[PDB]
């Protein structure tokens, strides 16, 4: 029932704390598993996500959570060319990355996806919704459609806002849907490069 | 250059044709299925020749687009087939697959239950042929444009072009089915969301692959781009 102005102010509301570092792989590690708690208060004030089972929240969660931890990752670095911001105090560039093995390659695609970021101009805006999808979309059934369908002309709205025409805003809201694909597909690499998963218990105890 | 009409006539020409399997048992079911997936390879070279703006990319981008592509695009030509056999896998014809005849090798039966969740959402969005061939030409050049100099910039300013075309295209064809314009921005949204899940299950069939011990190497493709 919100409108899309309302949509957007409850996701900028919503956004989760930036925190800081506490062997670099255990500070990842240990920097993943604070942000998972801040994520899943984030979740819990996507209109629309609460009035899932719980069930299915934590089936979402399950499948979306590296996801939004690199998209998240991808916007923090998006001012900080060739680098890496996990966190304030850990700034990182990709010749840090080459001693794990399999390490870079992750390092370059997230690099890459910064700079797609950074020559579309993304704004906070549309980068909350952005993120409100991977986290309807990633794991899915007809209340998350209309949501999504909801986040959906949120975005119109705020591209007819920023002055686009309906043909730009046709191409604009394509061309951050197929960002969507290779998050998907760095999550998917993330994940074997880590093969580590938050367990359900785990999860639902998050939420609860 | 082209317009939305002529970019859904050309994208339906260079459709590759449905091929068969021989003329049954799970032992030789891999076997069949490996060479169907090789014989498909080739038509799909030259389909992606014919998709608008390919060509004008160097052939190493070529080939990198296609190395990227591959597997997603027999895996949504697999659920596009399919999508009027519900709960069957239609391979070839005379290759029909349920879930049960897919338990013989292990983790098979993981992605073949992907396969038939896209073609029923296929079904429930009543997915039109129109729409299907620009989400296959979508596919080929979106996978590989991120992971790619000068020569590059572009390429890769060129393939958002071709991509934004094929969305107006797209946009075009929702619009001559009678749909407003909120329901043009929400289809177009639903297609391209599926695309993600197209990814993912080609990230999980692509590990399935390498854990029989495998893809298209690079001398093979570029061998058949280059003509
Ligand atoms: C959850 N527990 C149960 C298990 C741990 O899972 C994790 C999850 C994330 C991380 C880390 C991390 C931390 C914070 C962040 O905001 C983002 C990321 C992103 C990234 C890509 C995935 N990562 C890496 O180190 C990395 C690897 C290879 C290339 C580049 C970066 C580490 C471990
Ligand atoms: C190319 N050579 C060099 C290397 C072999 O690569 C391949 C490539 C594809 C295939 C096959 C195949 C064939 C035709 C098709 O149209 C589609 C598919 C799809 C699918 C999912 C991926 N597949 C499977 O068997 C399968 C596995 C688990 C669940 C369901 C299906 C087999 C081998």
């Amino acid at each position: 029932s919100l409108t899309a102005d309302q949509m957007v102010s409850a996701l900028l509301d919503a956004e989760p704390p930036i925190l800081y570092s506490e062997s670099m792989m255990g500070l990842l590690t240990n920097l993943a598993d604070r942000e998972l708690v801040h994520m899943i208060n984030w979740a819990k004030r996507v209109p629309g996500f609460v009035d899932l089972t719980l069930h299915d929240q934590v089936h979402l969660l399950e499948s979306a959570w590296l996801e939004i931890l690199m998209i998240g990752l991808v916007w923090r670095s998006m001012e900080h060319p060739g680098k890496l911001l996990f966190a304030p105090n850990l700034l990182l560039d990709r010749n840090q990355g080459k001693s794990v093995e399999g390490m870079v390659e992750i390092f370059d695609m997230l690099l890459a996806t910064s700079s797609r970021f950074r020559m579309m101009n993304l704004q906070g805006e549309e980068f909350v919704c952005l993120k409100s999808i991977i986290l309807l979309n990633s794991g899915v059934k007809d209340h998350i459609h209309r949501v999504l369908d909801k986040i959906t002309d949120t975005l119109i709205h705020l591209m007819a806002k920023a002055g686009l025409t309906l043909q730009q805003q046709h191409q604009r809201l394509a061309q951050l849907l197929l960002i969507l694909s290779h998050i998907r597909h760095m999550s998917n690499k993330g994940m074997e490069h880590l093969y580590v998963v938050p367990s359900y218990d785990l999860l639902l105890e998050m939420l609860d």
